[PDB]
DNA sequence: AAGGGCGCCTATAAAAGGGGGTGGGGGCGCGTTCGTCCTCAGTCGCGATCGAACACTCGAGCCGAGCAGAC
């Protein structure tokens, strides 16, 4: 959650694109839900 | 047409300061990069509130015993 949060929204958004999210979550591109549902795909 | 007589230049050294040059060096200013500080956002922890479960107390019902009345 620290390292994902210095994740710096931009290579979250790269991120998001590798597992799969949907383009709606990647396109909101709010940065603490972007981090909250990286944190819920790599719980997943 | 011919017959005569003399300063210009050139050269040498030396000082003075200007005229007459573009080239090099130094200084200043501007721009870019890096570092530090401040602000904002996110995450984690703690506290408070609400809900659920368990325990205790009270009330009600049922059963048993005793007493009284009748045969």
């Amino acid at each position: 959650d620290a390292d994902l949060r210095r994740l710096s929204l931009k290579n979250a958004k790269q991120l998001l694109r590798k597992f799969g999210v949907p383009e709606e979550e990647i396109k909101k591109l709010s940065r603490w839900e972007v981090i909250d549902v990286v944190r819920t795909m790599s719980t997943e």
